[PDB]
C-alpha cells in the first residue's frame, strides 16, 4: 500500500502568496506543491535506490552480499588503482582558468548539501568509530586495501559517516532510505544568505535600516569587508594553525571555508550585497532595511543565475548545452526543482578540475611575497592565510590568471585531495575524497554505471571490449573489470567521470545528461527565475543582461585588470584589460517614486 508521504521534521508554513520574494527555506516557490524544492526534505530520487537490503543497507556493508553476483571493490582501492597520480606536470587546463572550478563549488553549495547524521551530541560512537574501525549503524569506515601506503601510517581506515536521512535521525527501516538536502533546490544564493531562519536573520546587520549583511567587526581587507568569524567548540580554522587563532567564517553555507579560495568567492559576494544594499539607499532614501535587504539579495541571485546559466553551463556542457538546456521559455509550475541524488555524485566531476597548487599574484600578476604559491592541502579549512597575509585580492588574481586541473583519464584527482584532504574533526593532512565520493555513493543507495547509461539512453557495455569502446582507453577499462569484474557495478561517480569529455565540454555524455537535466529543472521550475516575466521590470532585465564575473571582481575588490571573459584561461596583460571598459550593473530601473 503505497504512501503519499512523510510527516517528522517540518512545523509547516503558511505561504503568502502574495510574496514578491523568496522566502528563505525555498517553501511556497510552487504553489500548488509547496514544500518542492525546499530545504531540509530529501533528495529526489530519479531511479529507485539500491541498496543490499533493499531498504538502507550498503551495498558493501555486508561481507557476503554480493552486487549482481560480484564483491563490490573497495572505495580506497579503487582510488588507489585508478584515481591517483604522481606528475602534476602537464596536467593543466589551457582553456579554464581556476575560477571555472571555483564557480563550480559555487553553484554546487548552492545547490545541495547533504550533512552526515545529526546524531552526534555528547558521543564516542565518533571516536570508537574513529579509533577501532567497527563497522555499525551509521559509521561506515573507509577501509584501505592491503600493499596500501598510509597502513604504515595512518591506521587501517578513514573515518565516514553516513548521511542524514529522512524520519529521524536514529531508527527508520519500513521503505527505501532518503538523504536529505539541507539547501534550497532553486538558484537563489542561498549559500550567501543561508537555507534556515535562525541562520539568515543573525547574518543580517539589524543595529541599522539599511539592510547590510553583518560583516567582520575584526578585520579589513584595506578598507574592504571579511564575513564575520563563526562561533563553533573545535573551529577547524583555527585548528589547522593554533599560534594564528583565526576563526572559520560565518556564510548562509555551512561549508564556506574548506578552501581558501572558497571562502574568497564568499567574501565577494557578501561584498556585492552591502554594494548593492548601499547604491539602494543612495537611490532610495526611504526604502527601510528589508525591502533594501530583500532586494539586494534579489539581485544577487538573479547575478548567479546569469553567470551559471549564460558563462557557466556552455562550457561544462559544450555540444550537450543545446540538447538539454534550450532557450529559456519561461516558468513551468509541471517541472519538478528538486535535486535529485545523482545530481549530487554527478556534480562532483569539478573534484577533478581542483589542482595542486594555489597562488597569490601582486597587481601585475607576478608573484605575490615569497611564498607566493602553496600546496592545495595547506589551505583547507584556512582563513588565517586571507586575514594575516594579504587578503583576497592576490588569491583573486590567482583564480583569473592561473587554471584550473584538466580531467585525466591517467590523471584523475589530485594527492592534495586524495590523500591529503582534512575533515572538520579529525586531526590530520591525509584523507581521500575520491575513496568518500564512492563510499557516499553507496551510502545514498545509487545504481550503477549502466543503469543511468540506460536512463540517459546510452549503450550499456557488458565486456571489457565494449567498456574499451565507450571509455576509448584499453588501460582504464582493464583496472575497472578487474576491479567491478561487470560495467554493472561500476559506481556512478566514478564510470561518470571514466568516459571522455563532450565537444568544447568537461563532461562525457553521461554526465552531460545527468547535469543537463537537473539545471534545466532548477531554471524552469523557478518561479523566481530571473527571466520570468513579472519577476524584474522592462528596464530592469536590460541592466543584468551585462553583468559578469570581471564587473563583480572591478566592484569588490581593488583590482583594475580583469579579463573579459573570466572562465576561458586568461594571460596578463594582453588577455587582460582595464575594469573602465567593462559594462557595470545600471541600478536606475530599481527608482520608485511617488506624491
Ligand atoms: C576541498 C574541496 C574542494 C576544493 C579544493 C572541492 C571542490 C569542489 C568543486 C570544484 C565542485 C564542483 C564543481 C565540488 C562539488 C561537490 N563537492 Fe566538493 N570539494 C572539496 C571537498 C568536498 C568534500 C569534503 C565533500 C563532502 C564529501 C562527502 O561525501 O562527505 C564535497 C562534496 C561535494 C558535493 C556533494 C555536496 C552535497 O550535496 O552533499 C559536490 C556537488 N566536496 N567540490
Ligand atoms: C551594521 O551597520 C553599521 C552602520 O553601517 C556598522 O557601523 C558602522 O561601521 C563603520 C565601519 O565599520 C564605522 O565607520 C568608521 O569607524 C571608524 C572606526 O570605528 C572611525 O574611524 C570612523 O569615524 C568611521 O565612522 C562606523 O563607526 C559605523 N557607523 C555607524 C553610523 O555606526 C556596523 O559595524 C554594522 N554591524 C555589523 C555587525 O556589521
Ligand atoms: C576557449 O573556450 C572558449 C569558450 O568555451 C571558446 O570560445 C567560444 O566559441 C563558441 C563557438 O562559436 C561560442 O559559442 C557560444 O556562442 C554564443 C556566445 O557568443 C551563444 O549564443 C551560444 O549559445 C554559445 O554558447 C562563443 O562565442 C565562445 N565563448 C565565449 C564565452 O565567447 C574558444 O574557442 C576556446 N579557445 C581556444 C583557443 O580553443
Ligand atoms: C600560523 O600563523 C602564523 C601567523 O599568525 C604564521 O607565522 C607568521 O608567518 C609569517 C609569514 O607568512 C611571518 O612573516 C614573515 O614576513 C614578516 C614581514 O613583516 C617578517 O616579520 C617575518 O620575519 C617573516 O619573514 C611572521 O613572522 C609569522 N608571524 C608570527 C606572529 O609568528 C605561521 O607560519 C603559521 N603556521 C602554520 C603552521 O601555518
Ligand atoms: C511543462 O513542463 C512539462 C514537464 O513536466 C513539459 O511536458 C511535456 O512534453 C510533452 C509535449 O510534447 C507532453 O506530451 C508530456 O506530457 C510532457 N513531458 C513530461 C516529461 O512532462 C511541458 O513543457 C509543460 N507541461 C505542460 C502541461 O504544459
Ligand atoms: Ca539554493
Amino acid at each position: 500500500s503505497w504512501e503519499v508521504g512523510c510527516g517528522a521534521p517540518v512545523p509547516l508554513v503558511k505561504c503568502d502568496e502574495n510574496s514578491p520574494y523568496r522566502t528563505i527555506t525555498g517553501d511556497c516557490n510552487n504553489r500548488r506543491s509547496p514544500a518542492l524544492g525546499a530545504a531540509n526534505r530529501a533528495l529526489a530520487r530519479w531511479l529507485p535506490a539500491e541498496y543490499e537490503d533493499g531498504l538502507a543497507l550498503p551495498f558493501g556493508w555486508t561481507q557476503r552480499k554480493t552486487r549482481n553476483g560480484f564483491r563490490v571493490p573497495l572505495a580506497r582501492e579503487v582510488s588507489n588503482k585508478i584515481v591517483g597520480y604522481l606528475d602534476e606536470e602537464g596536467v593543466l587546463d589551457q582553456n579554464r582558468s581556476l575560477l571555472f572550478m571555483q564557480w563550480g563549488q559555487i553553484v554546487d553549495h548552492d545547490l545541495d548539501f547533504a550533512p552526515e547524521t545529526e546524531l552526534g551530541s555528547n558521543e564516542h560512537s565518533k571516536t570508537q568509530c574513529e579509533e577501532y574501525c567497527i563497522q555499525g549503524d551509521n559509521c561506515f569506515p573507509i577501509m584501505f586495501p592491503k600493499n596500501d601506503p598510509k597502513l604504515k601510517t595512518q591506521g587501517k581506515c578513514m573515518p565516514f559517516f553516513r548521511a542524514g536521512f529522512v524520519c529521524p535521525t536514529p531508527p527508520y527501516q519500513s521503505l527505501a532510505r532518503e538523504q536529505i538536502n539541507a539547501v534550497t533546490s532553486f538558484l537563489d544564493a542561498s549559500l550567501v544568505y543561508g537555507s534556515e531562519p535562525s541562520l539568515a536573520s543573525r547574518l543580517r546587520n539589524l543595529s541599522s535600516p539599511l539592510g547590510l549583511m553583518a560583516v567582520n567587526q575584526e578585520a579589513w581587507d584595506h578598507g574592504l569587508a571579511y564575513l564575520p568569524f563563526n562561533n563553533k567548540k573545535p573551529s577547524p580554522c583555527e585548528f589547522i594553525n593554533t599560534t594564528a587563532r583565526v576563526p572559520c567564517f560565518l556564510a548562509g553555507d555551512f561549508r564556506a571555508s574548506e578552501q581558501i579560495l572558497l571562502a574568497t568567492a564568499h567574501t565577494l559576494l557578501l561584498r556585492e550585497h552591502n554594494r548593492l544594499a548601499r547604491e539602494l539607499k543612495k537611490l532610495n532614501p526611504h526604502w527601510n532595511g528589508e525591502k533594501l535587504y530583500q532586494e539586494a539579495r534579489k539581485i544577487l541571485g538573479a547575478f548567479i543565475q546569469i553567470i551559471t546559466f549564460r558563462d557557466y553551463l556552455p562550457i561544462v556542457l559544450g555540444s550537450e548545452m543545446q540538447k538539454w538546456i534550450p532557450p529559456y521559455q519561461g516558468y513551468n509550475n509541471s517541472v519538478d526543482p528538486r535535486i535529485s541524488n545523482v545530481f549530487t555524485f554527478a556534480f562532483r566531476f569539478g573534484h577533478m578540475e581542483v589542482p595542486s597548487t594555489v597562488s597569490r599574484l601582486d597587481e601585475n600578476y607576478q608573484p605575490w611575497g615569497p611564498e607566493a604559491e602553496l600546496p592545495l592541502h595547506t589551505l583547507f579549512f584556512n582563513t588565517w592565510r586571507i586575514i594575516k597575509d594579504g587578503g583576497i585580492d592576490p588569491l583573486v588574481r590567482g583564480l583569473l590568471a592561473k587554471k584550473s586541473k584538466l580531467m585525466n583519464q591517467d590523471k584523475m584527482v589530485t594527492s592534495e585531495l586524495r590523500n591529503k584532504l582534512f575533515q572538520p574533526t579529525h586531526k590530520i593532512h591525509g584523507f581521500d575524497l575520491a575513496a568518500i565520493n564512492l563510499q557516499r555513493c553507496r551510502d545514498h543507495g545509487m545504481p550503477g554505471y549502466n543503469s543511468w547509461r540506460g536512463f540517459c539512453g546510452l549503450s550499456q557495455p557488458k565486456t571489457l571490449k565494449g567498456l574499451q569502446t565507450v571509455l576509448k582507453n584499453k588501460i582504464l577499462a582493464k583496472k575497472l573489470m578487474d576491479l567491478y569484474k561487470t560495467p554493472d557495478n561500476i559506481d556512478i561517480w566514478i564510470g561518470g567521470n571514466a568516459e571522455p569529455m563532450v565537444e568544447r565540454g568537461r563532461v562525457g555524455p553521461l554526465l552531460a545528461c545527468l547535469l543537463g537535466r537537473q539545471f534545466q529543472q532548477i531554471r524552469d521550475g523557478d518561479r523566481f527565475w530571473w527571466e520570468n516575466p513579472g519577476v524584474f521590470t522592462e528596464k530592469q532585465r536590460d541592466s543584468l543582461q551585462k553583468v559578469s564575473f570581471s564587473r563583480l571582481i572591478c566592484d569588490n575588490t581593488h583590482i583594475t585588470k580583469v579579463p573579459l571573459h573570466a572562465f576561458q584561461a586568461n594571460n596578463y596583460p594582453h588577455d587582460f584589460v582595464d575594469c573602465s571598459t567593462v559594462d557595470k550593473l545600471d541600478l536606475s530601473p530599481w527608482a520608485s517614486r511617488e506624491n
